[PDB]
């Protein structure tokens, strides 16, 4: 099958790509710049942007099924491109704060767009990414092995980015998966004292977790700018973002166990590394 991959450079896309590759299927890889290394040997690199759709013509040309990259001031124009072209099958990276009711206004217009052009779909909903913790504690692990954390005993259900990318590619590839939409948990509740740890033993190094207050907490991920400035108010509760429910993961779709916390924490140690 002909498959366009947007978002193919990033944590999820990457392994999309890589799958479908390896499947033997014709992989395309859209990308606002063009360059060698974006996508694997053999995969067909296109230069556009999701933000300027007729960017799109080319590398929408001839495609069965598509992995759409989240950009809600455009989905409707893409989607319309995309049915133009003969696009059978779209598969969204969306967010678990659409099932949450968190999200109406950025990842649920995406979906809404690909609900109503007629073509297949599926919803892949990541909950929290373990990529979270590399951008907020990979700056101060690396210059000074600590971890400066407000809310210790705080946490949520990381989910492995592979995870991710292993229901994207089903969707992609196999029936059954028309019209699902597939929250994306990680398999347990750890405490950030906790995901400290792990990453400690994937490193086989100590960290220290210095308890801090939120104020402290701030101005240092304001410092730190990144991931932990551009988001430091929905982080530590300043603004909303919006006995546990039921947690669902990939296994509903893979039929193979959630990666761990403390996998991911092997798979990316290296990136922690001064
Ligand atoms: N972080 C979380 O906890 C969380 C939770 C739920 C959902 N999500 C969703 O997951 C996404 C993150 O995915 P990720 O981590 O795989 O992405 P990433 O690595 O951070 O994102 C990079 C990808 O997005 C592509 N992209 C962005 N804007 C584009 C545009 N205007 N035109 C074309 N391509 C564009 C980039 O292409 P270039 O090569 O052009 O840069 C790149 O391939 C979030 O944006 C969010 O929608 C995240
Ligand atoms: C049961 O879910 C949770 C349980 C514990 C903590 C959390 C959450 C949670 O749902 C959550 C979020 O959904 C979001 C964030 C978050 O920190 C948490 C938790 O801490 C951060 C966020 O607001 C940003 O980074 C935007 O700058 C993105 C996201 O917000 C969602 C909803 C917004 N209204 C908006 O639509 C945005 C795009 O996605
Ligand atoms: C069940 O959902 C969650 C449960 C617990 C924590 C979380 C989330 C969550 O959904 C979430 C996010 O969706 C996003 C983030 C996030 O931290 C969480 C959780 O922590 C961080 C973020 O700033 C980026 O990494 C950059 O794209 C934004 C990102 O999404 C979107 C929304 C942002 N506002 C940003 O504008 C862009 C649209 O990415």
């Amino acid at each position: 099958s002909t498959i366009l991959v947007t978002g193919a450079t990033g944590n999820v896309g990457r392994n999309v790509v890589r799958q479908l590759a390896e499947r033997g299927h014709d992989v395309r890889a859209l990308t606002r710049r063009a360059r060698p290394g974006a996508a694997p040997e053999g995969v067909r690199v296109q230069e556009g942007d999701l933000t300027h759709p007729k960017t799109l013509k080319d590398a929408l040309e001839g495609v069965d099924a598509l992995f759409l990259f989240p950009v809600a001031a455009t989905a409707e124009e893409v989607v319309g491109m995309a049915k133009s072209a003969g696009v059978r099958r779209i598969v969204v990276l969306s967010s678990g704060a659409v099932t949450a009711g968190y999200d109406t206004d950025f990842h649920l217009p995406v979906e809404r767009a690909v609900e109503a052009s007629g073509l297949e779909w599926t919803h892949v909903r990541p909950g929290e990414f373990a990529m979270n913790k590399l951008a907020l504690w990979g700056p101060p692990i690396r210059a000074e092995r600590v971890v400066r954390e407000p809310a210790p005993d705080a946490g949520w259900f990381p989910v492995h980015e592979q995870d991710i990318a292993d229901v994207a590619v089903l969707a992609l590839t196999e029936e059954g998966h028309a019209g699902q939409a597939y929250t994306l948990n990680g398999p347990e509740l750890l405490t950030h004292r906790r995901q400290v740890e792990l990453i400690a033993d994937a490193m086989g190094e100590e960290i220290r977790l210095e308890v801090v207050t939120p104020q402290q907490a701030r101005e240092i991920y304001l410092a730190q700018g990144g991931f932990a400035a551009e988001n430091v108010d929905f982080l530590l509760g300043f603004e909303d973002y919006g006995s546990l429910g039921p947690m669902p993961t990939a296994e509903a779709v893979t039929g193979r166990p959630a990666r761990t916390f403390a996998q991911w924490a092997r798979d990316h140690a290296d990136e922690f590394r001064a």
